[PDB]
């Protein structure tokens, strides 16, 4: 229960899971805390320690703004940090099976949160279930988000950008140098992550400095080519400058601006973070990944287009109702507390809220493609169209387009379509299979019979956990034993994908074909 790592000894605790035992090491540091002179700069390597580090409770989450749009509502506070915020937050967790394995496949979790929110300590990211049931090692890390994590004055190492991504990269390095001690195979490592986490995994596939730190990759409702995932260098400047005047730190020696930003208090930096976007949307990414010339050598859509990425297998997928969650954070006429029937005019105003800097014609073109009903009199028509608009634009079509382009360079790719709504889901029914609500199935939570998941859900989670582990171990997401529908590879020709649900696992072709031609060919032009 003590492990000797490159930098010192760490003590963990033993857990009782499913009449078995999993060893957890919660909150191992992987970098010098980025305080003081180090705020905004790349993570610096951790140097030796004395004693036995006591890795028995989750560490501090990184500084971030909390979602207080629904106080006391579990559906949204389940995503708020469940641990003290602090700039001193660069820590990671390890869950190894007991008895200690010998050469276990490592699964590495990167959480989402629009690059502004997130912590590895959330209940639905607990890795003990996967360690128990599939005997993989599970690793998750905290990385700097928002301005502390992605503030950029490009080239200037005082705030170069992509620091949070470099946090992640530094944890991957740590698994490379230390996981064998824990019983893990450094040579068999799968990144997986969700939303902004998944966009992070995709960018690790492009970033040469990560190519040797993992082998395979899983992307859950996310990819770098999503319209929210990369901040432009034009915008990155506009936004750190807007933070400078907002804290009365405007200068002209650009370095003296950063030094001034280093004497502000985290919450005063947290505070003015919100208003840097001229017109915000529920999908706004105030401070995000930039083309920094260090982590990202070029605009990523071009690296993808030109085959410049790690050649390996990918598992990619999205949920049926990605877009609904965001409607109740700004869309007029919407609420988690009713069925949110809106009218044609409320829909049009909702586009103004989701596509603010977009021409009158572009918004008219969105309405035209999504409002040609079978059925004019259906009252939910506009309500469902605006959910689909946001979901297809922000998640589904980019995940599909990433998967085509990646597979066109010869690697195996597997696409799923999660369409089960969780029986415990706290948001209303009209919101459907929401953004984020497959994580708990991936992580094995329905396997706890003691927490009110239907039996169908238990089996579904059990099959998903198997398929995910078989992808991690063997590059092939099959469940080979219980006579399950085979999961075909995704090719740019066929475009076969696998649906995931409790009734029927079907193989279908060309998800959202007509919707995605609009988004990824026509719409980028207006
Ligand atoms: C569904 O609810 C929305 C919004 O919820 C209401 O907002 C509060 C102000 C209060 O009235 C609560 O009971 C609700 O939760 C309704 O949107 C409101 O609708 C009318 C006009 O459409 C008006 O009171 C407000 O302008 C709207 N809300 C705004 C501007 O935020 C909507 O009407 C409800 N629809 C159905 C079918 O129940
Ligand atoms: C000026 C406002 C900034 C909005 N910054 C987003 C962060 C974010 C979380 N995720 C994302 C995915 C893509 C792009 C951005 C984000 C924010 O806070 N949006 C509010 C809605 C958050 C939802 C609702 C709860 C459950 C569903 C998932 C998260
Ligand atoms: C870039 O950010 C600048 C601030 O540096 C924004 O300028 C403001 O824009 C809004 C309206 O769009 C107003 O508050 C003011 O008219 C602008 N302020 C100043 C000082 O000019 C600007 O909007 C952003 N650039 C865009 C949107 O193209
Ligand atoms: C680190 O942990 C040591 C071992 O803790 C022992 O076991 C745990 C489960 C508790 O029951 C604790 O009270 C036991 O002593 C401690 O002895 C030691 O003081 C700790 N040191 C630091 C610096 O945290
Ligand atoms: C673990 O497996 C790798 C190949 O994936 C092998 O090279 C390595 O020597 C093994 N290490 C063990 C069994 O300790
Ligand atoms: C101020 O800018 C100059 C170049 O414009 C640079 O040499 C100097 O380092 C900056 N100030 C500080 C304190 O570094
Ligand atoms: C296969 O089926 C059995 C029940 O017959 C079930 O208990 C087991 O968990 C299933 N395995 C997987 C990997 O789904």
């Amino acid at each position: 229960i003590i492990i000797a790592t490159k930098n010192g000894k760490v003590r963990g605790m033993q857990l009782t899971v499913f009449g078995g035992t999993v060893t957890a090491f919660l909150g191992i540091p992987y970098a010098q805390p980025p305080l003081g002179r180090l705020r905004f700069k790349k993570p610096q390597s951790l140097t030796k320690w004395s004693d036995i580090w006591n890795a028995t409770k989750y560490a501090n989450s990184c500084c971030q703004n909390i979602d207080q749009s629904f106080p006391g509502f579990h559906g949204s506070e389940m995503w708020n940090p469940n641990t003290d915020l602090s700039e001193d937050c660069l820590y990671l967790n390890v869950w190894i099976p007991a008895p200690k394995p010998k050469n276990a496949t490592v699964l590495i979790w990167i959480y989402g949160g629009g690059f502004q929110t997130g912590t590895s300590s959330l209940h639905v990211y607990d890795g003990k279930f996967l360690a128990r049931v599939e005997r993989v090692i599970v690793v998750s890390m905290n990385y700097r988000v928002g301005a502390l994590g992605f503030l950029a004055l490009p080239g200037n190492p005082e705030a170069p950008g992509n620091m949070g991504l470099f946090d992640q990269q530094l944890a991957l390095q740590w698994v490379q140098k230390n996981i064998a001690a824990f019983g893990g195979n450094p040579k068999s490592v799968t990144l997986f992550g969700e939303s902004a986490g998944a966009a992070s995994v995709s960018l690790h596939l492009l970033s040469p400095g990560s190519h040797s730190l993992f082998t395979r990759a899983i992307l859950q409702s996310g990819s770098f080519n999503a319209p929210w995932a990369v901040t432009s260098l034009y915008e990155a400047r506009n936004r750190t400058l807007n933070l400078a005047k907002l804290t009365g730190c405007s200068r002209e020696n650009e370095t003296e601006i950063i030094k001034c930003l280093r004497n502000k208090d985290p919450q005063e930096i947290l505070l003015n973070e919100a208003f840097v976007v001229p017109y915000g949307t529920p999908l706004s990414v105030n401070f995000g990944p930039t083309v920094d010339g260090d982590f990202l050598t070029d605009m990523p859509d071009i690296l993808l287009e030109l085959g410049q990425f790690k050649k390996t297998q990918i598992l990619v997928g999205v949920n049926k109702d990605e877009g609904t969650a965001f409607l109740v954070y700004g869309a007029p006429g919407f609420s988690k507390d009713n069925n949110s029937i809106i009218t044609r005019k409320e829909f049009q105003e909702g586009l103004k809220i989701f596509f603010p800097g977009v021409s009158e014609f572009g918004k008219e073109s969105i309405l035209f493609h999504y409002t040609d009903w079978v059925d004019d009199q259906r009252p939910e028509n506009y309500r469902e169209a605006l959910g689909d608009v946001v979901g297809d634009y922000n998640f589904i079509c980019p995940a599909l387009e990433f998967t085509k382009k990646f597979s066109e360079w010869g690697n195996n790719a597997f696409f799923y379509y999660f369409e089960h709504r969780s029986s415990k889901l706290p948001w209303p029914e009209w919101m459907g299979v929401m953004h984020g609500y497959e994580i708990e199935f991936v992580f094995g939570l329905p396997l706890e019979r003691r927490d009110q998941y239907t039996k169908a859900e238990e089996i579904l989670s059990r099959s998903i956990v198997k398929r995910w582990a078989n992808f991690a171990k063997y590059g092939n997401p099959q469940e080979t034993q219980n006579q399950s529908t085979s999961w075909p590879v995704f090719k740019s020709t066929e475009q076969k994908y696998l649906t995931l649900n409790t009734e029927s696992t079907r193989i279908m072709t060309k998800l959202r074909a007509q919707q995605c031609r609009f988004w990824t060919s026509f719409f980028p032009k207006v």
